[PDB]
């Protein structure tokens, strides 16, 4: 008798995740007052 049995199993899995994100919020305001005087201004960046 000569009986030879063999198995080879290989599994490979690979995964990739890559994310690049930006968000900008920009608000500006100015008001001017006349006759008295005033000036008022606002600038935000989020």
């Amino acid at each position: 008798e000569d009986d030879l049995k063999t198995d080879f199993y290989k599994d490979l899995t690979s995964l990739g995740h890559n994310e690049n994100q930006q968000g900008s919020f920009s608000s500006q305001g100015g008001s001017s007052f006349s006759v008295y005087s005033s000036k008022r201004s606002e600038n935000i960046n989020h």
